[PDB]
């Protein structure tokens, strides 16, 4: 395709409804000059981004997408079998038990920058195998047992691991691996303040914006309409690294710490001002929260929507607290539905996969180690599995689940 | 430390009780010429082997070690916290969800040969973090709240991924990562159509190559010889006269020779591998007591006290029969037969995959937070009384430890 | 695309000239059932295959492709700049200084099976960068200074590291990483007893088939090179294949291997058996011998006229006339690297340090500039200017 | 070993000559509390650190150590056979052709942080193999042909890839892989170059020293300053920098400073008490410029080890070109190195070879450019002529032999 042809096709694409309300501080010619003469296709990223966009605009089963953090390809596989519509890939879970340094870390961006994309690839590879198994058995799209295994993957890009070029390279790796959406945040975890009423440190609004622009540019160069999730940690961060951006002057207290940080007035107002600033550069806005407060959620949503009506929002929980300690059972039950009616169409439990995994190993192990080992394995795992069969669980047939049937057909064809 | 002194040491070490009944077809001098002038220490491998040996000879709580396959450092950590004494690292689980090709594979040796070792390192790194957290908090060995995190790791080396040098290099990767014990099998999974065995002498050479690597590194790693002869009715060649009684003479189109699958063949291989390994294992698909008693009696008629290992996948609805009473005492009856190391190979993957399915099937339907509270958070809070500490997730992964490191540096 | 539709597109493509004379023991239907509902695009593999084919059928500059083994993306970069048309990726070099076990090994298939594909990926990434630098600076295709950086990569899959499924997975890795051609051999390197050991003919054929099936499943027309080590191997693992009976003496070794009559006659029967399943046939050799080369070629062409051959290295022109259209020195990259490092360091260690660096490297680099060598400007070569543009665009 | 014994041994060790002039803002008890009850041995790191220290204190052949940037284990191997006493591992070379993202990058800390440590491991493994070959052939320390393959490795940690914890973890990976020395800098390539406040740069040097102490290995720490060409600084939080801070702030919010040898010297003097070596990065080779820095450093810290580099992006009179490294040695620059020697050697020669080869009469140029010169060099110690042996074919043949009885 000629350069001029590529420029014209982009200019036209940015007029499409997918890009309504999105701001780009660069031109189509800027994008096309960074591509090179050959631009490799990223099939899974293309499919994931398209699918995610549709689910967020009327095709989800419940009107909203609710996800659970997953740290292995196999956890994501079971989610797809259970009916989950999008996979959430948590950086925290990766730091603790699935990173490339092969170490257990706390959530402070200590792992090698290419660790999340590595997990994205594992998940997509698992999805491909399942799809192959299914296709080779002749079960085709639109069959009474046809499971669509390619769930869009939402991945945690932390703060980009450095400057704008670092965020640019990480975005590229996420896309090449097949992620459907990526989230960037405005706190600098690498410099969290120690001691004295310390905590998370924000970067100036402008710096956080350049990272979103860096991720959008990389996406545009590759030609995939990847969803960009702008996250703000300003609700709880009362420290900023600098006062260079006039937009933040109203939250700057004047006091300075020994590191050179400037104190700010933390709270929903600062969160709202970050939310509004990132809105035109992202497809989804997320305001990090630590408590299940429906009223605060409404307020945050109303504020963003007064300026950007219909803007898509995301809502999380780790969860770090005891929901039952904070709320009554009926509110716990209708929590996600209420959020959805406020505009939170993407909701998730960030650490569900690790809590699920670690707790169940502990539970089985604890009984097993005391004796009567096989009875515990039978009562805690096998019996529950047989009962789950009715619901779509097929791992009871463990050889087939991992491709044994698929590879047998390969073998038979080769020696055919 | 010089060559002669190294030679002298080895010779003396081999007269120690650890090596009783063990045959090595080479010399101490052969071992030392393969070492180099500098031989890096393997602290974790050393500690795990010595501990694993002690547990198998009287220091285990129940008289036997019962394990569960783990595929993440975190699963292992929870086992350590629950009182498990050794970690079993299954090749099947790695092929399915934790290998270096980042792909889901069936159990046919398709993943890159350095994958199990990578998981060993992950596990030991998880244990190193837990131990540091504990130590930083002032809790030391002897202290009643001290938890010994360095559980010996038993790893799956399949058939070595090639010839003797491949097996030699794999053993080496295993030891440098810190495995305490390693198992090698006599089937050739790269051709599973049923299972296919290699000649008895070929299997023995792989065991020899593994033992040689360990002696070169200088670590007493435990070697587990596994035989798949109970289910293998094919052999690659008739070159070994030891195998002639099971070879009928019939050859298949692939050039393989038919044999007679059964405990008789299993017994023959077990007897041949015995003098070369610390433990002997006859892989089974059916957890069957009479079969197990028959195998152990056979081995023990010839090598009294030989330590055995027993596994189960286990197969679907296997308990479908044995009465509940046989199911509950199953592991104790085995221990009395000599099976001191028992393990459920796919426990970890079943545990993980099923629970994710269970949580997600309910959550995808609605009332999402209720299901999370009822299936996870509530049960977690109730297990805190038993030693589960992940209820406080930030402390578990080292936030407190690293915050302290930051503090020492800043001030 | 529909299953049936996919099946039809496959039947039709197998009638095209690209596949004349190639045998496939399976059906299109078989191929399609293994694909899945989604088959990711492999852009670089497609381009590499299409280009390697065209170069072998009239578009090379000299009527033949001569390559040099490369072990780093940078080495490949310099080759592209100097005018080479195809990159040769040696497994021996990978085993010695570029494998995923991070160790130095002899050539005995000791390294992790995904190691070669990892280097294929590095080379392709280096090429993408050079291309981006050139494109971002305006130089477009057809420019009097435009260098086509996407050189087809020929990579060594050894014996596929195990059975038919491992070869299948290895081929998949090669293709996903962007290889244009891959070679499989009939010796079992993991068993070189204290010479070479061949596997029955049917076994080597099963691997060629597995390799071709994966390429067909991916939809990429990757070139498959069948290599035979039978010219020097006098040992075989088994006598199960009737086709090999005439070379088998009956003598058997302590390992249970059968002695065979090695020589060109053994190489010719393997060459002939593999011909229909491969795009190129290669009978590995150690010394340049035109008469031997002429004999192997006449024997293959008597049954498969036109069959392209590969030649492990006016010498070159006659070979080319005989059909040896792909010629290469497998270990050039490592000899080039280690020798020059030794040269430079030997002198440097003695004294007059900067003088030796200037005469052995700087001066010569300067003279090189006139021939298309651009690394004298190393900040630019590595993309400092490309990322400068990225930065500039993001910040305004 | 007891917590108490550990603290005690640690204290006595800090009074040893290895540590004179070095400041540690933390106590022995702090170190031991971060260790864990089991502390795995780091054999290669111990050997390389001890050896590097000895070389720098009289045991080198020429009075100074001159190195060349290497990016593959094989390149290091040839340096060992060539007489080089220390291996230099450049981050620039790693960015361009040997990083874990498998991509070619400019030198702006864009590659995965565990990339350099991965190359350290490759180099040490190659050395292990070369040593095994030798030992298995009966050759031992003292044999007229015995080569000491374990050269200390000097490795580039750039700026630690983040905050103090990233720097801590990076150092941990360098030591576990077996590096003998590591360099950290005060610029922010992630951001001409921008410097960080002096206290921050120092915090990274302490983070690295702390990890080494916890591991129990006396690793060498090289403090590098980029202040000779840096006119920007991220903040004015450190009074120690106040005199170079002009007052004019940039649009990014960075502050302008007065760049020059005077800036480098103050960074140089501020890092001295925390590093084992001090290095003031340089673009142009000026002896006088190098003399002022050295003298200036020594006024306050007599006999402080200094390091000096050459890209050389340059284009170097012949007499001064030939005595250059001899003169620096006299100023106190005991560790000298050509950072990109490795990549230019490799890339240029492949260009030279391929260029000739592509034209025609290929076999001819290969023989003339590589093979003939290799035979000629065998005389001087080059052994790759016998390539099967160099990589261990003979060592693995012995293994096979012992195994099959
Ligand atoms: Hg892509
Ligand atoms: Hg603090
Ligand atoms: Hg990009
Ligand atoms: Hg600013
Ligand atoms: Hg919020
Ligand atoms: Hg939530
Ligand atoms: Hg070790
Ligand atoms: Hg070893
Ligand atoms: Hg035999
Ligand atoms: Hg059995
Ligand atoms: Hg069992
Ligand atoms: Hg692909
Ligand atoms: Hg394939
Ligand atoms: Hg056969
Ligand atoms: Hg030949
Ligand atoms: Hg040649
Ligand atoms: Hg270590
Ligand atoms: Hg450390
Ligand atoms: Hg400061
Ligand atoms: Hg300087
Ligand atoms: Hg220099
Ligand atoms: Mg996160
Ligand atoms: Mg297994
Ligand atoms: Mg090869
Ligand atoms: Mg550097």
């Amino acid at each position: 395709k000629t350069r001029t042809q590529q420029i014209e096709e982009l200019q036209k694409e940015w007029t499409q409804p997918r890009w309504e309300g999105i701001t780009r501080p660069y031109s189509a010619e800027d994008v096309v000059k960074l591509r090179g003469s050959v631009n490799p296709e990223c099939t899974l990223a293309q499919l994931g981004a398209a699918k995610m966009w549709r689910l967020l605009h009327g095709e989800s089963k419940k009107g909203y997408i609710n996800s659970l953090g997953a740290l292995t390809g196999g956890q994501a596989l079971q989610q797809a079998k259970a009916g989950i519509e999008a996979v959430y890939l948590s950086g925290w879970q990766v730091a603790a038990d699935a990173n490339l340094a092969a170490s257990m870390y706390p959530d402070q961006s200590l792992y090698p920058a290419n660790s999340v994309p590595a997990v994205v690839e594992r998940i997509n590879n698992t999805f491909r195998r399942a799809d192959q198994i299914q296709w080779s058995a002749g079960i085709e799209p639109g069959d009474p047992r046809y499971v669509d295994y390619f769930l869009p993957i939402v991945a945690d890009a932390e703060a980009g691991f450095g400057g704008v070029l670092n965020a640019f390279e990480l975005m590229k790796a996420m896309i090449e691996a097949g992620a459907a959406a990526v989230h960037f945040e405005d706190q600098l975890a690498s410099v969290k303040k120690c001691g004295h009423m310390g905590g998370k440190v924000l970067v100036p609004t402008q710096e956080a914006i350049q990272k979103l622009v860096a991720a959008r540019l990389c996406a545009d160069v590759t030609g995939v309409p990847t969803l960009l999730v702008a996250r703000t940690d300003a609700d709880a961060a009362d420290l900023i690294t600098s006062d260079c951006d006039p937009y933040d002057s109203e939250f700057i207290t004047g006091e300075r710490t020994s590191e050179g940080f400037f104190r700010t007035h933390a709270g929903i107002e600062q969160a709202i001002s970050r939310g509004l600033a990132y809105a035109p550069y992202a497809d989804l806005v997320w305001c990090e929260t630590s408590t299940p407060d429906l009223e605060l959620a409404r307020r945050f949503a109303q504020a963003i929507h007064a300026k950007y009506p219909g803007k898509l929002l995301a809502y999380n929980c780790s969860p770090s607290f005891n929901w039952q300690k904070n709320l009554d059972d009926k509110t716990i039950a209708s929590f996600q539905q209420q959020l959805s009616d406020m505009g939170y169409k993407f909701q998730f439990i960030t650490l569900a996969g690790i809590h699920s995994m670690w707790f169940n190993m502990f539970d089985l192990a604890n009984a097993y180690a005391q004796g009567e080992g096989m009875k515990h394995y039978v009562e805690k795992v096998q019996q529950p599995e047989f009962a789950a069969a009715k619901d779509g669980y097929t791992f009871v047939s463990h050889q087939q689940e991992v491709g044994t049937g698929y590879f047998d057909k390969v073998t038979t064809i080769i020696q055919g």
